[PDB]
């Protein structure tokens, strides 16, 4: 089977050459490995730090066991710096194993707003990166199943035109076999009373209102992790090889002309016992947004101000590691009446005004007047290097909010015995960074600082959205099932105002684990690290193809876009392979 095909001994790859080396066998890495090896003449070696976990059992295969895997060897649990908002560190859950974070994630399958993806082309100068093109690649990746009568009665709505049905990633309604809770439709009724839309298909380009959604699982409810979907059907390909249990430490560079060329990578688990493997065509970094930028820095690609003090020569100076954008998540949970029993998840993608309510006027005033100041402050905190360029991102977010009315926060509902909301501001203005703190890749000594709540609108927005979750939990039809709040519960007065929520939130939040931007895909002039074909500026044969590259956040869960991104970049890689024969 697959396990016997996987390589574990470095001696089996040391010194060899393949066409492409992919660092990281996660979502983007395995999608790309599969796409590239469709041509039998193209060889790929994936180097993954973890191992095969897809058939371990329910802890991985059952989406309802979500979170049980945290703290295990399948969770990297990257620790942040001591955060300024609360003087505590936080853990960034991140999958360690073939499939990456798709082994441990919530399985939510939704897409962002058309205007958000269109701006990657119109504002971030990435030719061809627009909604129509990216969505086509997303549907190509997708193998969706329409909901049945029971699922539709629970609240599902599926527009076939917005989904691929002959792709690779199996997606369909989560259905534990139990009755669906009426609380999903109660939330829909409660927001309908406020004039908010419901049941829009969140795969169509307008994620607004309250809807249910597909999940990444097969009909039999087994998790559709990226290894199960992209590696398990293809592992017998002789041109596709996978080394497990090893970390890529750095990219090996050779230079005989005006630009360095990536010729391979160094890998291992500890300093002093490393090996190299080589790429005839290209090295592709797919180790995740917390790691790919560090691999570049360990290689001499990053800011001299960061590298020089660590004893690393700066081969290519780029703002690697800046522009980190992750969201903050808080919880409101309530006990329910027995009539609310049953399974079901849904989410409210709430606009800026839906989020802020009566505070909308004040929040809009901040958005209209503080952008330059906020940009200067984020740059001074080291979250970005160029104020003028950061202001472009801020003006883009303001445009999304004011002129497109895109969803600003997400209130994610879980039922199954309670009414629980995990809530996050989708569009943070704060910008953080990740930088290595030592030259030894295998020490894994780094400073990962998302700078949560260091921008005032992010704190106000999170507080408003979380207060909204409490409000809606006891509004309209939701009152039918409400049986008392349990979180915050005693920890925050039930009648708390917005100011009280802003004081509470820094001590009751978790990272959302949607970090993007550390190797941003935008022009070098704007602070970018990679071009529109994911190529690292000024380096031959080196690309970053994972969550490090989106230059902005999006009003959605990211898998639909990341699968699309990997297929789109794979086409660019194949075009270069075809022309360079
Ligand atoms: C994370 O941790 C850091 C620390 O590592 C925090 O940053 C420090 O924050 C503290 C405040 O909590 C701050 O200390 C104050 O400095 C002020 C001057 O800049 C002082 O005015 C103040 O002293 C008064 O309050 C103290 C606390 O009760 C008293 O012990 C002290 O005697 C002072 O009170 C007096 O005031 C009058 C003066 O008019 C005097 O006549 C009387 O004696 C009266 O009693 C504090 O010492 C630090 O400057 C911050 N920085 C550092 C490096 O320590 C940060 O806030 C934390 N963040 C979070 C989110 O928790
Ligand atoms: C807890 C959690 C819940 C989530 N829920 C959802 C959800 O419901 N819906 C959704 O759409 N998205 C969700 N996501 C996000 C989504 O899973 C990730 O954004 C996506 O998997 C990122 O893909 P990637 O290719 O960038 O990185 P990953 O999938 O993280 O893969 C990177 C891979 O690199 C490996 N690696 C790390 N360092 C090295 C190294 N030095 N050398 C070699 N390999 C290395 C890792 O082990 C990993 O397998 C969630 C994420 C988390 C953490
Ligand atoms: C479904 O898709 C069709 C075809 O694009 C479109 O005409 C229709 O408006 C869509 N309806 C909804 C509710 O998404
Ligand atoms: C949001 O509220 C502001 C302030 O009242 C108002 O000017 C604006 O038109 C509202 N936007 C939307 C989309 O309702
Ligand atoms: C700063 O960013 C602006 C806007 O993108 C750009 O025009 C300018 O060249 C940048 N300057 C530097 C020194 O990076
Ligand atoms: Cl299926």
């Amino acid at each position: 089977g697959i396990e016997a095909s996987l390589l574990t001994d470095p001696k089996d790859v040391s010194g060899r050459t393949v066409d492409y080396i992919i660092a990281g066998g996660g979502l983007t890495g395995l999608t790309t490995a599969a796409r590239l090896t469709e041509n039998p003449n193209i060889s790929v070696l994936v180097i993954e730090s973890g191992s095969y976990e897809s058939d371990r059992g329910p802890i991985i295969e059952d989406l309802n066991a979500y979170g049980d895997i945290f703290g295990s060897s399948v969770d990297h649990a990257y620790e942040t710096v001591e955060l300024a908002t609360n003087n505590q560190t936080a853990l960034i859950r991140s999958g360690n194993g073939l499939g990456g974070s798709t082994l441990v994630n919530g399985g939510t399958w939704t897409r962002p707003h058309k205007a958000q993806v269109d701006s990657w082309e119109t504002v971030f100068g990435n030719e061809g990166w627009n909604w129509d093109n990216v969505a086509a690649y997303s549907l190509q990746a997708e193998r969706a199943r329409a909901p049945n009568a029971k699922q539709i009665a629970a609240g599902h709505y599926f527009n076939a035109s917005c989904h691929g049905v002959n792709g690779t990633v199996h997606a369909g309604p989560r259905d534990t076999g139990d009755d669906y809770s009426p609380i999903v439709k109660a939330l829909m009724s409660a927001v309908e009373d406020r004039g908010v839309p419901t049941k829009k298909d969140f795969g169509c380009g307008d994620p607004h209102g309250v809807s249910m959604f597909p999940n990444t699982l097969h009909e039999d409810q087994v998790r559709s992790d990226a290894a199960r979907e992209w590696l398990l059907p293809n592992y017998q390909r002789p041109n596709l090889q996978v080394l497990t249990g090893q970390y890529v430490g750095k990219v090996l560079l050779s230079q005989n002309g005006t630009t360095p060329r990536a010729v391979g990578v160094e890998f291992g688990t500890h300093k002093g016992n490393t090996h190299n493997v080589y790429a005839k065509h290209e090295v592709l970094l797919a180790a995740g947004s917390a790691v790919s930028p560090t691999i570049l820095e360990y290689s001499g690609i990053g800011m001299k101000s960061i590298l020089e003090p660590l004893g690393i020569d700066t081969v290519v100076d780029l703002p690697v590691g800046l522009n980190l954008q992750d969201q903050t998540t808080a919880t409101v949970r309530s006990r329910i009446t027995s009539a609310g029993a049953g399974q079901g998840q849904a989410a409210w993608f709430a606009t800026f005004n839906e989020t802020f309510g009566d505070y909308s006027e004040k929040a809009h005033e901040l958005l209209n007047t503080k952008l330059e100041q906020w940009a200067e402050e984020a740059v001074a905190r080291g979250g970005f290097h160029n104020t003028t360029a950061l202001l472009i991102q801020y003006e883009n977010y303001r445009d999304w909010i004011v002129n497109h009315n895109v969803a600003y926060s997400e209130l994610f509902l879980d039922t199954a015995g309670v009414a629980s909301f995990d809530v996050w501001d989708l569009l943070p203005f704060t910008r953080g960074y990740v930088h290595i703190l030592d030259k030894d890749p295998y020490l894994h000594h780094f400073a990962y600082d998302p700078q949560y709540f260091l921008n005032e609108l992010d704190l106000l927005g999170q507080a408003a959205a979380t207060q909204l979750a409490r409000n809606i939990s006891n509004s309209g039809a939701m009152q039918t099932y409400f049986a008392g709040e349990t979180i915050p519960g005693d920890n925050l007065a039930y009648d708390a105002d917005l100011s009280a929520w802003t004081e509470y939130i820094p001590y009751h939040f978790r990272p959302n684990y949607h970090g993007v931007g550390t190797c941003s895909m935008m022009p070098k002039e704007m602070g970018g690290v990679v071009d529109n074909a994911a190529r690292v500026y000024g380096v031959q044969g080196l690309r970053v193809i994972d969550g490090s590259i989106p230059p902005t956040q999006m009003s959605s869960h990211v898998m639909t876009v990341f699968y699309a991104m990997a297929l789109k970049i794979s086409d660019a890689i194949l075009e270069d392979y075809a022309s360079m024969q």
